[PDB]
């Protein structure tokens, strides 16, 4: 094989990001700005809210909606995400949470040059106003597994989320999640499993700003 493996996919590649959509009749614009490392399965983004804010909702349900190019893949596990590039692929994802609350969303992502551009949407509904969404009362997503296979021929990733809650509760949250590569004939990857892990690094007080990370390996299990 004589191609440059990183073609399109650099090392090191910048993010770019709008996410606009509303949660329980709350609408918002949120704009990204962010770095990342693909081969390491590693990057980072500023968020700031543009509109809408302060939000009334627990920031938390947004951020696994502002890329699985950053992944860790090896070698003998076929790497459909950076296999998309340079035209890219989108997703879109359902978020089903144990009180009801539902939220659907979607991100679009094309790359021109260096940059990762993506266009988010982000529609939640069914939250009960007195629940830990509504009221502000979560912590964080616990780290976890989202198990990846071909599902009526598309690419196809479910995971058992938990959001980690004050009082030593959790709130959890099933997510099926579709993956589409833009150009027809990518190969579809075998079955695999991706450890996620993303987390606030800081934010202001009302999440005006945040400061955003996450880590991901796949891996065979």
């Amino acid at each position: 094989d004589d191609k440059d493996p990183m073609s399109a996919i650099k090392p090191d590649m910048r993010i770019k990001l709008r996410m606009e959509g509303n949660v329980n009749g709350h609408h918002f614009v949120i704009d990204g700005d962010g770095t990342g490392k693909p081969y390491e399965g590693k990057q980072t983004m500023d968020l700031e809210v543009k509109e809408g804010g302060p939000l009334p909702f627990a920031f938390d349900i947004l951020t696994t909606a502002f890329n699985r190019v950053f992944v860790k893949y090896p070698d003998n596990i076929q790497d459909y995400f950076k296999q998309s590039f340079p035209k890219g692929y989108s997703w879109e994802r359902s978020l089903t949470f144990e009180d009801g609350g539902i939220c659907n969303a979607r991100n679009d992502i094309t790359m021109e040059g260096d940059t990762f551009y993506n266009k988010v949407r982000f529609y939640g509904t069914n939250f009960p106003a007195n629940g830990p969404v509504m009221q502000k009362k979560t912590l964080k997503w616990e780290p976890s597994t989202e198990k990846m296979y071909v599902r009526d021929g598309v690419l196809t990733g479910d995971i058992e989320m938990a959001l980690l809650l004050e009082g030593n509760a959790h709130y959890r949250c099933d997510f099926r999640t579709t993956y589409k590569a833009k150009e027809k004939g990518v190969k579809l990857p075998g079955a695999h499993f991706v450890d996620h892990a993303i987390e606030i690094l800081s934010h202001d007080k009302d999440y005006n700003k945040v400061k955003l990370y996450e880590h991901a390996v796949a891996h065979s299990g």
